[PDB]
């Protein structure tokens, strides 16, 4: 509360560390369904069903332009990619499987780096 703070966690490296994690996502061989925005004109239903589209290149652009206030807002966008994927894709598809794999991959890098 006012004049009462927890000890200050060092957050000066967070921007750089998030960039590294994102680089490792981008270079994963199962990254291909998530590298660019889903084409809202060539995929029937996507625009209407998925209210908040997100993809790695958009995350990269937001990261590089100071649009994430903190660590956590970055992780929310990453998770949004895989939540969107689960909403639109059957678990038993290549894209469905890519999503589960990538989420797992992310959550480990996340835990190892910050938790
Ligand atoms: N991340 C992605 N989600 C979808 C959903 C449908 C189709 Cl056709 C492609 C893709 S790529
Ligand atoms: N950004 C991407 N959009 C699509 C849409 C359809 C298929 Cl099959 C793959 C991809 S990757």
């Amino acid at each position: 509360s006012m004049s009462v703070k927890k000890p200050k966690r060092d957050d000066s490296k967070d921007l750089a560390l998030c960039s590294m994690i994102l680089t490792e996502m981008e270079t994963h061989e199962d990254a291909w369904p998530f590298l660019l925005p889903v084409n809202l004109k060539l995929v029937p239903g996507y625009k209407k069903v998925i209210k908040k589209p997100m993809d790695f290149s958009t995350i990269r652009e937001k990261l590089s332009s100071g649009q994430y206030p903190n660590l956590e807002t970055f992780a929310l966008d990453v998770r949004l990619v895989f939540d969107n994927c689960e909403t639109f894709n059957e678990d038993d598809s290549d894209i469905g499987r890519a999503g589960h794999n990538m989420r797992k991959y992310f959550e480990k890098k996340w835990t190892d780096t910050f938790k």
